[PDB]
């Protein structure tokens, strides 16, 4: 899928941005 890993790498450790910028941005 995407959201599953999106926030994972984005938030867990692999984004360098924010949460709302990935928890929702990711399609």
């Amino acid at each position: 899928g995407g959201l599953g890993r999106c926030i994972y790498n984005c938030m867990n450790s692999g984004g360098g941005l924010s949460f709302i910028q990935c928890k929702t941005m990711c399609y």
